């Protein structure tokens, strides 16, 4: 009657066989989980990759959040800096009391029902003002991550572990993870984050930049419980959201100025957008699909890895997603085309079902630059000169009105020494005449159709 939990998310429990390849695996789940936008994967009873650190020589700089419904936060501080510093274990001591204190009951006798229930409680009751604390940073020398990786002598046991696909490390560099390929500089995003969690800390509702999927493992400590929502209804969630708190919708000139919020699933509920839950325990992990919005809180103090990956299943939804992002004027972690182009480029060393789809992508992008110049052409942009994009810092290259990171191609005019438009935006460059623009671009549509035959030839 206050809190009603919504229905339980998708649960796998993969055979060894289902579990040796998690690509092959995650496409088979697919169409089940993409209807729930999350869903939890229990692995084999025996995958126990070992985890062992130091809690005095691991420390980090805490984030403090507060806990109100509505309330705007920013997304990521990937930059801590701080005065303030935990080890490992004064976080969790803090963190035990913290949650012994508030309940006055041992930390394993707090039931996970009563701590969701409290939860919702406290962050809709406008005079508790509960803050908590939480670590989330990617992985370094201070703080490096929970799965094994090859450096120092490790175990038979590691070893096992170390070339795991479902060792969160290696899908920054793992075959079918087109992100994989880019060889722009997108740390933030491609590397493993780890998690410190305490009862009550939480993350506010959200999707992954460029519609990516995302994987979780929770190393060890209490549960994680999570809100998702399927990828078909994020533009529903998105409009009970700027009805009730609008503020989060203005635009801001970074991508570290994201905004987000705490929100309760039953409010989604209510104005009948899909919300499912599941509880992640220890050696659990959990999986989200392309623009599956999800938030969640936790429990009490655990330790969490996770990483963003894209299957070639998400290709063209990745262009979908920096189309939408054009229309809203934000910024881009990376190019799309010219992350395509780059795998083009290495068409002859690609997996096969990979340059299949790469093709695809390839023949819609082409077919809209075709269109996009000609459509300039006309409106009296004559000058073209060549260009190399991809030398280009990101700040250098995007477009003065909608912000998108130009690849193909961009407009200039000597008026205006450095910015660019994309070729949706010509008229916003300047007042010159569309005489004194060069079109700059870095392939001409002959360069491009070789590119794409040579993937054509790689997949037959
Ligand atoms: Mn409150
Ligand atoms: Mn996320
Ligand atoms: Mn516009
Ligand atoms: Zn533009
Ligand atoms: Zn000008």
């Amino acid at each position: 009657s206050m809190f009603l939990p919504p229905p339980e998310c998708p649960v796998f429990e993969p055979s060894w066989e289902e579990f040796a390849d998690p690509f092959a695996f995650i496409h088979k789940i697919r169409p089940i989980a993409e209807q729930t936008g999350i869903c939890k994967v229990r692995p084999p009873p025996d995958w126990q990759p070992p985890f062992a650190c130091d809690v005095d020589k691991l420390h980090f700089t805490p984030r403090i959040q507060r806990l109100n419904e509505l309330e705007a936060q920013t997304r990521v501080k990937l930059g801590g800096g701080g005065a303030r510093d935990y080890t490992l274990r004064t976080f969790g001591e803090m963190a035990d009391a913290f949650k012994s204190d508030y309940f006055n009951m041992p930390v394993h006798m707090v039931p996970t029902e009563l701590v969701e229930k409290e939860f919702w409680r406290l962050v809709s009751t406008i005079e508790e003002d509960v803050t908590v604390e939480y670590g989330a940073d990617i992985a370094s020398k201070e703080f490096g991550s929970g799965f094994p990786v090859r450096d120092i002598k490790l175990s038979p046991e590691e070893e096992e572990y170390l070339d795991s696909g479902w060792n969160l490390n290696n899908m920054p560099v793992m075959e079918q993870s087109v992100l994989a390929h880019i060889t722009a500089d997108i740390c933030g995003m491609k590397l493993p984050w780890l998690y410190v969690g305490m009862c009550f800390s939480s993350f506010c509702w959200h999707i992954e930049d460029h519609w990516s999927y995302s994987i979780n493992y929770l190393h060890w400590g209490e549960p994680k419980t999570w809100y998702g929502v399927p990828g078909y209804a994020a533009e529903q969630l998105e409009n009970v959201m700027k009805k009730l708190a609008p503020e989060l919708f203005v635009s801001q000139p970074d991508l570290l100025h994201q905004l987000v919020t705490i929100m309760n699933p039953n409010t989604l509920m209510t104005h009948e957008v899909p919300v499912y839950r599941t509880n992640q325990c220890a050696g659990e992990f959990v999986i989200t699909f392309p623009r599956a919005y999800h938030s969640g809180f936790n429990q009490g103090f655990n330790f969490a890895e996770a990483v963003n990956f894209c299957t070639v299943d998400w290709l063209p939804l990745g262009r979908q997603c920096v189309e939408h992002y054009r229309l809203l004027h934000r910024y881009c972690v990376f190019s799309h085309d010219e992350m395509i182009c780059k795998m083009a480029s290495k068409a002859d060393v690609l997996d096969v079902v990979v340059a299949s789809t790469v093709q695809k992508d390839m023949a819609i992008m082409i077919e809209d630059e075709k269109a996009l110049r000609e459509t300039v052409r006309k409106l009296g942009v004559i000058d073209s000169e060549r260009m190399d994009f991809e030398l280009l810092p990101d700040d250098e290259r995007q477009c003065v009105k909608c912000k998108t990171t130009c690849f193909m191609s961009a407009i200039s005019c000597s008026c205006k020494p450095g910015l660019l438009v994309c070729l949706h935006h010509v008229k916003e460059l300047c007042s010159c005449p569309p005489y004194k623009y060069k079109l700059r671009y870095r392939y001409t549509l002959d360069d491009l159709y070789p590119m794409m035959n040579a993937l054509k030839l790689r997949a037959e």
